[PDB]
C-alpha cells in the first residue's frame, strides 16, 4: 500500500542505531562459538 511503503523506505532509509550493537554482539558470539568449535559444527562420531 501507499502508506506501508512510506512507513517502511522511511524506516530503512532512516538509519540503524539498535540493531547495528546488537548485530556486532551477535557477531561477537558467533566469532568466540566458531573458535571453540574448530572444527565443522558436525559430530564425527556419536
Amino acid at each position: 500500500g501507499p502508506e506501508a511503503d512510506f512507513y517502511r523506505f522511511q524506516v530503512r532509509e532512516r538509519k540503524k542505531q539498535e540493531i547495528n550493537q546488537l548485530l556486532s554482539k551477535f557477531k561477537e558470539d558467533q566469532e568466540r562459538i566458531k573458535v571453540m568449535k574448530a572444527k565443522r559444527k558436525f559430530n564425527p562420531y556419536t
